[PDB]
């Protein structure tokens, strides 16, 4: 018996937020993610 | 047996948010995510 | 008995939120989710 | 016995929102979502 | 006993808002998904 | 003058090739390709 | 003067070649584009 | 004046190739692209 | 004079190989390329 | 005059290349590229 799980080559998550004009009071919120597969 | 299971190539997850006019009193919120396959 | 399973090249989500002009007193929400073949 | 189950190639998942003129006094939601093949 | 299923090439979901006149009090929502074939 | 140009949601591009049977003694080729909108 | 072109929501091109029986001497070739407006 | 142009939420590329079966003496050859709009 | 150009969420491209059965006396290439808009 | 150019939130490129039965006398070949807009 031979196994070979969960793999993923590159994986990456980020969030790029720019204030250049406007006012801005409220919020830019970002929460990405990146889960892989788990055993049971 | 052999198994080869639960494999993605590359997997990015991201937000842009730019604030250039206008007011922008409300909010930009961004929540993408990236889950492979679980094993039971 | 072989076996391949749950697999994909490349998977990606994101969003891109612009303020540019207008007032955006209410809100720009995205969730993009991507989610693989889970085993049982 | 051989299986081959559950997969793609590409697969991506994500939304663009634009604020240039106008109030925007409401929202601007987008939930995408893609799901593979489950096993049972 | 050979099998193959539950396959795609490419596959992809998303949505494009536009605010560039008008008032927009409304809303602009937006849900496509896409789901394979689940095996049972 | 107020602008909005070349926009889409989301782009994917892929092939999924699989070999299971027979000789295959050919090819399997595949070139899909997006373009978006050029501006002159 | 306002200006909203050259746009779409999702866009998605691949092909799936599967070998199972036969001999596959030949070739599968697939080749799908997908191109906008382009503006002059 | 305002501009956007040229945006899209998320794209992605890629290739699965699988040799389960058979004897695959040819090849499995794949180029997928992605080009955005270009300025002139 | 106001600018937004030439943006995109997030980008991912990748190729899964898998050797599992047969003979693969070939080859399995892939170049999946992505590129943005350039301007000029 | 304000300028917002040639971004991205997250991007990933890689391959995942496997080896569990055959022979693989042949090749597992993969160049994937993520190239942004570039200036002139």
């Amino acid at each position: 018996k031979t196994n070979m799980k969960h793999m993923a080559g590159a994986a990456a998550a980020g969030a790029v937020v720019g204030g250049l004009g406007g006012y801005m009071l409220g919020s830019a919120m970002s929460r990405p993610i990146i889960h892989f597969g788990s055993d049971y």
